[PDB]
């Protein structure tokens, strides 16, 4: 198993293999509750070897269920990494510190060991803005409630309104993020990393979930299958790895348990420099294909393949 390490020098497992979110939106009532997912968390921290990364968020609904889960396996709870994020965009609880007390409580568990804040636009009902809100995690962190402090979906303006006030710099700044979408705002993955915040990228699958029909033409998409062929790995761990390989965090779910171990497992193969720079380029000369904050950030189309 690999990590990365933040500039705190603590680790973070280098995917995330389960995610806790419903394919569809729920709020939490007993009528609600999915069995399904429940069932699929635990048994992925039942059989899943070594630690693993969850990623959560107050957004989804489900701390019941993640809760549940949390009890009813013999995972110990230092094999495992809660990522979890504060609703700001679309205003849940009052704060971040009201949020994370509501969810430790929900989950049954006494820390979470990483929190962001999920979106750098702040609901007109909050009483608090970016800059206080980034306090209250300084406050969670100091208190070990947060092991680890970081946002989601930053520009890199948003990251220096973050920096000019900051006691603890970010961690973090998890994005969308595959060789389709390259730099979700402008300048993001370079400055991002110039500054030793850790990028984790959500929907790195977009090229597989978006497959054209005349894929078997399309050089991106031969590359893909000639090294999975290769290495007897699928084209979704390839993927995942390259990921890796750019120096990020790969954020993935499934539904299916196989390939939550085939996530995990990435560190099974390796890529060369060249395998690596093939990706990008054939992914850079790609149009960029965005399937988040399509409201917020098209305007940022023309700079995401550049
Ligand atoms: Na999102």
């Amino acid at each position: 198993q690999k990590f990365f390490t933040l500039s705190n020098g603590n680790k973070i497992p280098a995917v995330a293999v389960v995610g806790t979110g419903t394919k569809w939106y729920k709020e939490e009532t007993d009528a609600t509750f999915s069995q399904e997912l429940t069932d699929i968390v635990k048994l992925s921290l039942d059989t899943v070897p070594g630690i693993v990364h969850i990623d959560a968020a107050e957004t989804y609904k489900t701390y019941p269920e993640l809760g549940a889960a949390l009890k009813e396996t013999k995972k110990p709870r230092e094999e495992i990494f809660i990522t979890d994020k504060f609703s700001s965009l679309h205003k849940i609880s009052e704060d971040p510190k009201s949020a994370l007390e509501t969810a430790l409580n929900k989950l049954g568990v006494d820390y979470v060991d990483l929190y962001l804040i999920h979106s750098p636009f702040f609901d007109k009902d909050l009483n608090i803005d970016l800059e206080t809100a980034w306090k209250q995690l300084e406050e969670l962190y100091k208190s070990g409630k947060a092991k680890n402090i970081g946002v989601s979906n930053f520009t890199v303006e948003d990251l220096k309104k973050v920096l000019a006030i900051a006691e603890i710099k970010p961690q973090v700044n998890q994005i969308e993020f595959s060789p389709f979408l390259q730099n979700q705002t402008p300048g993001i993955v370079e400055f991002s990393q110039k500054n030793d915040i850790l990028l984790e990228a959500y929907s790195p699958l977009g090229p597989l979930q978006k497959k054209p029909t005349d894929a078997d033409q399309q050089p991106f998409y031969q590359y893909l299958k000639e090294l999975s062929e290769k290495y007897n790995k699928t084209e979704a761990q390839v993927l995942l790895l390259w990921v890796y390989k750019r120096g990020i965090l790969p954020v993935t779910t499934s539904a299916k348990i196989e390939r939550i171990k085939q996530a995990q497992d990435i560190f099974s193969f390796d890529l060369t420099e060249e395998e690596v720079k093939k990706i990008t380029d054939l992914g850079l000369q790609h149009e960029p294909v965005r399937l988040y904050w399509v409201d917020f950030y098209t305007k940022y189309n023309s700079e995401a393949q550049k």
